């Protein structure tokens, strides 16, 4: 093939499986909801607290995503586990993303 | 007017503001997310717990809604406060619902 | 046989043992009352609390059932254990359901 070839299926079926003139974004770092247990141990009372908890926590990952799309990339691949909720987000955005992928090829693709 | 007239604006803008051949459902009872604090006081750790908490709790109200639509009514009005999340549900279902309304007229409409 | 054949007796005797023009619903997932112990550990006082507890908890499973019948299927089979209370519900609804069944055949039937 006259270009790099990545052996790993796309992350979500709701993503563009063919982009014209792409702008790859080699993102090497954690891209999944932050386990918040280590940061905090806490109690809970009413459901009012629940919502604003999982909502902003979900918006935390969308941040990293927008901060990356801030460059406007058609495709984005990384070498770590990508959150399943973050997939539905990238899916709704129209991005093509790939899960874990040996750093071994990111460079050759770099 | 050759029929009953209810003085109270519809609950959500995303609802049918005109139904042909309607099948009214006079539902007199509580139709909002159940405050769960009285039932329980509890702590919380990780976000994994959050989701399944607000999710099933949201599905609890949708239950009452489906149990009512179980008769298949085009419109449903009650005399109590209707949850705002339950509105988005009825809105997506294509139902016409009305908030609090003096029992005084429910009967005349009955 | 000129079609798929499932080796597993029906779930409840009160169900249609012969449907004309069926609309199969291959549901692969948990379909039984949710053990609520893991979610919560709690105390109890009076019987007033009991009712509203087992009632809504029973209505929780009926939700999944209605959400599936939302497509209007004559028959529904899965590969997990189906609650016995959920059977009386499907039985009263006039649905034909089957208990655990090797995924091996769900696909061939898919």
């Amino acid at each position: 093939v006259y270009g790099i070839v990545v052996d790993k299926e796309v992350v979500h079926p709701g993503m563009p499986k063919r982009l014209e003139n792409a702008k790859i974004a080699l993102i090497d770092a954690s891209l999944e909801v932050e386990k918040p247990e280590l940061d905090a141990e806490i109690r809970i009372n009413d459901p009012t607290q629940m919502q604003k908890f999982l909502d902003e926590e979900e918006n935390l990952i969308k941040e990293k995503v927008d901060k990356i799309l801030a460059t406007g990339a058609n495709v984005i691949i990384c070498q770590k586990g990508i959150d399943e909720v973050a997939q539905s987000y990238l899916a709704k955005k129209g991005v093509l993303a790939v899960r874990r992928a040996k750093k071994s090829d990111l460079e050759k693709l770099a």
